[PDB]
């Protein structure tokens, strides 16, 4: 529960693995509880690293929503001299953006929130074995029992 | 991309396989391209089952979105009878969602997505090792290749 | 589950068997769910070629309603043939139009379902004794379970 | 081709026998020439019962449509007492419906309609192999014959 | 007569082989039934691969248009920098597009199809000699058969 | 260039071969620049009998548009021949229509307009393997080129 570094590989055609450090903590009014990860790289700018975010919150109807977003900046290239004469400065090209996002019932419990996880989880992953729902992880304790990090 | 059978265990404490039957492909105004998947169990109401479900559509901005949608309806415990003296018909008490959701620029390429997609499942298994992010079925057409199901 | 070739033999004295391979499957708006196949004679026009095709919809009142609906053009007699041109097949006289159409509302089970079919399976048969109600079959997949071809 | 009674196994896992008797035959403003049957269970109220009915309707531009409508009325489950004190009353819970819709034109002869009927009854038995079409019983008076019972 | 792969050569000087991934079905107000085969190059954008669509549209008076549509996107040639500094984006510069269209009577047969396809297609090729016309594939369920893919 | 006879064989089960002799060519304002072709049995109606034709048109939107249409018309059948005066031949039942047609942008080269041209003619041709794109040929003439019969 306490926030650690995450160690996560990509889906590059050979992965890459990421270190993705923590922000903080904190309360939004609009998202909930939010945590925040985030890689810290040289190569690009701080605000364009490779990041993760979870975001829970108690909406008007009762439902409880959860998310867990994944953002991967694209930076542009940046090639000879603009207008001025000048290098240009780093940009963003666009951001790519994968979640998951959970809504429940307050009567749903740790279980059953944990069986609709791990269907989505092989779903994407391709996999019709059996395998085990984690019981642990940021991730688990966000999805199954609606814990953020602290 | 032609429409199958998809066998996926859930995450309870000992997994559960759940055999999901095409339903079929359409078009909706507000959703944008829909394949539907459900479970046929007799234990339950046919609109009560297990089902799982791809939207793809593209925004007014011009961002493409994509959506896995897995909903696991719970039941009510039918016991003794109700104030009219006959047994209670089944009746659904909540339905768990969890979805994955992806939001892409149209300059994002098969690579850029497959790559994020990698990230979440990875989070949400607590896997901190690398692993290959599949190139096959209908996730992976969905999300890294914007493919709906036929 | 998704459409394939359908091998019927008909009521004629002496039973011929046809083939009807797929032409495919959409939602309309005022139909439903349609899925469409046809017998492929290679001189027939394709307008006189037996047909079959299923419709689902779920009316106002909540009632589910499924049919079955075979058609077998008849087309008007021969006159000759022509010696150099090209010659066209006479036009349909009439067509006959056999369905089987189901009612059902959102409480009926599959076996509920399955039940009347088989009595008017038999019915029409001519069957007085036992018989075992199919549960696979596009038919099945259809009026027992709300499943329409993919 | 008057009224007698029918005696038809039903599609239960088990199939369970049912015998119809003859319950009238009328003319209707809106359904045309109506013939009715129906069981004579103890275990239900006279309404509830088991019943088939055939209605034959000549319409315009010489179609005639021809149904053999079958209505199985499933009961609520007499538990316990009610919040007065009483046993139940026997309560129909929902009634499924699956019935022959024929569509024909008046220049249609016996051996065009028994070759259609046959096709949609062995769809419905899922049956790819040869079966004979019935020459006799209601069914067969009705969908090949354009009879009702009197 | 499902959706699956196709393998096609294109017309350059030296033929390059393209092969397209199944996209989608589905349904449209003005065009008809719809099916969408895409290319999956990593080297251009998804929206701008190689794609082949075909269209079944039923008009008035019993003649249905059938369409095969072939579009290219040509991409304009990224080279240096733009005013901004940065190496543009790929960019479409014009879509050639190629079609089958045909017009068919619904009293005409499969075999009346069939032979037309092959006079265009040898025409196309600048065939004087025989060739015999294909009897399988997507182009002739669609253009002899009038099947569209599921 | 100019206009000579066009030697094809159709798509019937055993092909037959067609003699097109030309019929002229014109500019019309709706449908641009035509030429036309058509076989000339001698017993065959003059509009029964197979003919060829292509339209070549600048749109406002500056796209140029181009068909090649064959028409196959089908006579219905004949009842006899009388037996002192003339007989004619029966009416046309029906026209096929299967035509290419191509929309290119003014920047699209040659090469652009053949490479398009050659994916359908093989996808019509059933053919995965690598074809030749024509280079000469009325056909290419009109459709590399942008060539109309002189
Ligand atoms: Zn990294
Ligand atoms: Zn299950
Ligand atoms: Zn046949
Ligand atoms: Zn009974
Ligand atoms: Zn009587
Ligand atoms: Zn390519
Ligand atoms: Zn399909
Ligand atoms: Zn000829």
């Amino acid at each position: 529960s306490s926030q650690a570094n995450i160690t996560v590989f990509d889906g590059a055609a050979t992965p890459v693995s990421h270190v993705l450090v923590p922000l903080g903590v904190g309360i939004d009014e609009n998202l909930g509880s939010v945590a925040k990860w985030r890689e810290n790289l040289a190569t690009v700018p701080l605000y364009a690293n490779v990041r993760v975010t979870t975001m829970q919150k108690k909406l008007k109807s009762g439902i409880e929503r959860v998310e867990i977003r994944v953002e991967v900046p694209v930076m542009e290239a940046v090639s000879g001299q603009n207008a001025f004469g000048y290098t240009a400065a780093p940009k963003v090209a666009f951001t790519d953006s994968g979640s998951f996002v959970g809504y429940f019932s307050e009567r749903s419990a740790q279980s059953n929130r944990r069986l609709v996880k791990q269907i989505l989880t092989n779903l994407l992953g391709n996999v019709s074995t059996s395998v085990a729902a984690p019981t642990t992880g940021f991730a688990s304790e966000l999805i199954d029992s609606g814990i953020t990090a602290s």
